């Protein structure tokens, strides 16, 4: 009849993962009554303009040879360092490989992606270079942009020894800094769901074609195994590469966060479904869903073209992972950044495990099967109206909890005990103009 | 605590898609808070007995050659026109290709389906002929029935430029007419869920079998790639072809609508689940689930027959599409129709889109993130008791809305404000006998 | 506003499938309004130490030859009969093949499983032998353990003629007996969810490799169809074979039932989700999810190793079946059993069907579309706190129904009419110590 | 009705309701000779049936009578050709089809 | 509970078979285009009897006559391959089994 304390703790960490008050860790209030272990991974990364020693090439040059550094094409990347730059980060719902960093010389027209599978994508301290024409870069080409993945190794080790898992919350903070007199630049942020799913795409097989010139062997075996089969299953993410562009994100979403670069960002990525069931760890190769090339039977075709159906271009990331379903994909863009910047990424990912018997997690479990559907309904009705991102320093939201949770906790059905808490109005998040007001009209003075 | 106006509008269009009052268009009340574009496709088709110019053959004759018209076997189809005929329409949950029309000389024993993939299935104005023995028809065979698909091209164009979609409602009206003194015939209608799903079936590969008679080449490479693999994924629909027959539908379902032919029909197809999540457009080849031929490991078998597991016969429709899950499959049969009939199909399909950034839909969006779980519960408890179909002219249901929605809106949980609206009783839909009574016993006089 | 009688009947049969009062049969209270047939399969099996005539070998010996009995290696199995033994049963959610029996000479270190596909797994009256080293047993090896499946043929026959199905409840009783003065032994029991799912794993193809020594034929066709494709889809069950061991189950779960062997067991397997949608019968080969052997792209690899992604070892059971999703997997262990024991397994499985039109089930249907979300919520909040198993004779739970159902029926939301029923406390299930108390502290005297 | 054979398909659809009623059997025996042999195809759901006819005959068998008088019973006139049809209680039957 | 529905009408030639000695050891024999006589029947009004014996299988027996018969005749000679509903079997005018080239 009334929301529990565990429900409040879960809501607080789910909506404000990196808030200062959220020190303890709590699990999903579904009352599964199973013995679970809740892990909290906090990581920090001081990303900046990479030096030459941490910069590899993904072309066919480093194909069978391992990672190849740049053969002093680094002069061109210094030429990048002469001017302003752009810095995108893409937070896919992948459990490990939490974010993808990407550096551009100028604002890209659209979020391009290589068509050939890159060789040896690099974890964060190293980067990997791509040519300007959306192609893999070998030494001697003309570099277009840089990319890297931010990897959490402990998450991999724990996911190895776990029967099931589910993501509880994830937040990403972007403390930005630059030398004095070089603070110019903008920042944009947006979340959006991606109907990523396990998919296998149609491919064609190789058939031997023998015309036996042998004297005794006149078989002329032309057996045709060249039929249509399924590729290995891959997790495909439909991200709108054209609409992942800066301007498209800005105009598309009314909750898109925009501010000056020095404000940083803070994205508490949110789920998109009421229920959060457990899943077994099934790491699979990730891929990005292009635009379909063979229409196939989508038009009246002969009775033989039914095989090569509506297949799509698949951009293979050459990264294997298991993703948290129903969680939003986040993305921020830093535009016009001074080349000698310094971005302190701070990620906090809290997630639940069912430990495999006799595994390392089995000793750290905790038995608190709290059940609270009031909190679940509160989150369900709160998700659609929370902002997508906030400035870096805007933790410790006063309106959360005492007011917002209480204000929405009285809506659901007949589960209302307190008569009335507070009217709820439309917030106006204008970080550019400094006319920002919260969910109750109270102005937000700038703390930093 | 009380159902909103948006909830009422959504319920009204979901239960009565083609009602006269439902002029405006409203979205699903889940409060996804995303920027969506809601499209409303209304189409009309005056289907009748096709002339010879719009009648192609699906046999191996039109295999590599495109569509082939009938080489004046049309005399037999005129002989059909001498007697009465039967007209089935099958509304699968496919987004485009809204319905499948099918014409028979007499009532079929069962809803047969070709085993070989037909060549060039035809959109509505043209038809495609099939032989009597459930085989593809080449010129010179003996025609068994005709078939066609009703295609919406705008739906295809819009589904191209959309990150996600979900079907809001769909209704099909069947205004029937015939020359005076030839109004004889019956009509039957029924909806039923089909657990259609993405499936890939086991197939076998082709292996080269070389016995090298070459003098220097004595390899005799007999390498066996002839293993078991997966076909390309297809959307398989388990429709009960034996139980899609007329009599089986009549006896099976107590909500099956039956009437005289001149009454037409009006099927507001209904969902079968409470939630309606967004889905990315994934058009795939459609197929119908036959009866499994290789039992495989379903019986104690040798350790080598585990490969060819329980595979089923797959009837390939040679039509690629993406379907709306959790929506019922509808079917109506017109029996004993006069051959010179005239059926005005009127389809209305309203569905939501998430527009891809920079796409054509992005300019037509609308920002009304209404949330109303009362309406969702009302629909959930109303679905099981609505009739499957109504006569063609029975729009503007008085009992809907002011009474039925209100009567059921007070059931759910404690979300009840109004004390009591009206008792709810068992309706008796007897369109044959003219003893029809609605959900409150009020008789329904015949308006047409 | 108040839970119906149908809701009470469904809850009673779902939580106490083999209780004496549950004589009538009732369906899921979701109000699907469809015409359904509810079937109740009760089976009994007097399992004991098998004789030599019912004991086949699964090695390559019985590969193409059918089932091969043991060539009088039965002396070793008699030597087993000299000492104590261990008897595991594993109740997977498979519809047919309800349980897997397994006999060991002593307590196994872990629930091993053969890596090669066994030949002709045997239904219950016969068994199949496996070697000590987790390998298939041919005549002349050294036997390690015995295994068998308990098969329900009527379930197969009915599942053939059904458009859809869903499992309503399933219970397994273990009446144990042994000769006087040989009642020593322990019994342990545990349920746990398994995220079993349809999966296809990466495999590699066979390519012909021809160097044409033919005089006229100098093609040297070395065409490489040796690419990566998908195996046939299989239902993979992630069971923790290391944590399916006795001690791991005992320590892991606080609801694990433990007692003396003579007490038997009674496991009412429970679902793990609120909703229970219908599913079409899709029998597929079952397999057990090992530990992945090829990491693949989980580490930075060359642009060519993306194909052989994170593949797992797959233990193929050589048994095809369709499973009930969201139902727990149960397992009991009998330890130190006297070799001349007698276990009376009593299984009761009640499940719903949608009959295919014109099929055998179509005549036995029943039209009671009751809707009761109160009962669904009651089950949802009751699942996490019910014990995993009870002694064999502990049917007819007094606390169920009049108190427990009523006590929890007042929690959900505002759907509360009766003021207060009874306080609910923590039960203490200690069958070893005879200090057992139910959900209201009332002690449970031993009826047997 | 069937007595299922063990292991057969019928065995999964049994019903335990051994109800006993001499009154119903006696009423059926009494009424067998009164009901007409057939009706028009559309003439189901008779008003007189059950609450009226079965009741008004249920006291006749022996003296198994609790309610004193339910309803007098008269000979019907099933003149379907002449549209002059009257049921067991004289109530005219207007054409419903 | 078995509920069944059938749509009986004047059968086409493909659903008629001969009961005479023609299809004695041979399986059912379709009419050798004596169907013109049945069309002659279709010229005028017909008669349709159904006889519901207490048989569990074979719920009813349908029968079509050119014109009302004086009695429910039957053939002293056993018919060959009696036909389940969608197919019919023809009997001659003289109350005997019908081979092709007789008077139905």
């Amino acid at each position: 009849a009334v929301v529990t304390a565990a429900g409040l703790a879960w809501l607080r960490q789910y909506l404000n993962p990196m808030g200062p008050d959220t020190t303890s860790v709590t699990g999903y209030p579904d009352g599964s009554a199973v013995t679970t272990c809740i892990a909290d991974y906090s990581n920090t990364f001081n990303v900046s303009f990479p030096p030459r020693e941490a910069l590899y090439c993904t072309g066919s040059s480093s194909s069978e040879k391992p990672t190849l550094v740049d053969a002093d094409n680094y002069a061109k990347i210094d030429k990048w360092s002469n001017y302003d730059i752009t810095l995108c980060v893409l937070a896919l719902p992948m459990l490990r490989n939490v974010v993808m960093l990407r550096l551009y010389p100028h604002t890209p027209t659209a979020f391009a992606l290589t068509e050939q599978t890159p060789n040896f994508p690099q974890r964060f301290p190293n980067w990997s270079v791509y040519s300007a024409d959306g192609t893999r870069f070998n030494n001697g080409d003309e570099p277009g942009y840089l990319q890297s993945y931010v990897y959490l190794p402990n998450v991999d080790k724990h996911l190895s020894a776990a029967r099931g898992y589910r993501l509880l919350s994830r937040g990403i903070t972007g403390i930005f800094s630059a030398p004095a007199l070089e603070t110019q630049g903008f920042v944009t942020a947006c979340q959006y769901l991606a109907e990523g799913s396990i998919q296998s795409q149609s491919i064609k097989s190789d058939a031997v074609r023998s015309v036996t010139v042998n004297s005794d062997g006149t078989v002329k075996n032309v057996e045709s195994s060249s039929q249509t089969v399924s590729s290995m299953p891959r997790y495909v993410f439909p991200l709108d590469g054209d609409n992942c562009a800066p301007s498209s994100l800005t105009e598309t979403y009314h909750q898109a966060y925009q501010s000056k670069a020095t404000d940083g960002f803070y994205m508490p990525v949110l789920s998109s479904s009421r229920d959060n069931p457990f899943h077994p760890p099934q790491p699979r190769a990730i891929a990005v869903y292009g635009s379909f090339l063979a229409r196939g039977c989508l038009d009246p075709v002969s009775e033989a073209h039914e095989a090569d159906g509506p297949t799509h271009d698949i951009y293979r990331l050459n990264v294997a992972d298991d993703v948290a379903p129903l969680f939003n994909t986040g993305v921020v863009w830093f535009e016009g950044i001074s080349p000698k910047f310094s971005l302190k990424l701070k990620t906090r990912t809290v997630l639940q495990y069912i430990p495999t018997s006799g595994s390392v997690l089995a000793n750290f479990t905790r038995h608190e099967p709290t059940y609270d559907q009031i909190a679940l309904d509160a989150a369900d009705r709160l998700r659609n109206l929370m902002p997508h991102a906030y400035p870096a320093a805007y933790n410790d939201w006063g309106w959360l909890g005492d007011l917002l949770d209480s204000a929405i906790s009285m809506l659901p059905g007949v589960g209302t005990v307190y008569n009335i808490a507070k009217p709820l109005i439309k917030p106006a998040w204008n970080w550019l103009g400094n006319k920002v007001s919260d969910f109750f009209g109270n102005p937000v003075a700038r703390d930093g």
